[PDB]
């Protein structure tokens, strides 16, 4: 019951693409960035768990 | 030509299935979890990005 601190270090050409993918959605979304890769990983790893 | 500094934050269970895909993939890989996220953000924004 308490989130973690993800520590991560990326190129600053990610982050542009991660607001420009929002922007397109919209650009006043309730989550933040955290949550874009949250959901992403999320389905990631259970399509590699089926097989 | 500077990497830049990530900080989000996601529940424990998503950093327990990230080494978990290396592991049975290997277990001692180069790059660090960093990277797995960084590869996996690259695809999904290039992909958008077609179309």
């Amino acid at each position: 019951m308490n989130t973690v601190r993800w520590n991560i270090a990326v190129s600053p050409d990610v982050d542009q693409s991660v607001r420009m993918f929002i922007a397109a959605q919209g650009g006043g979304r309730k989550g933040d960035l955290s949550r874009f890769i949250e959901d992403a990983v999320r389905a990631y790893l259970f399509e590699r768990a089926v097989e």
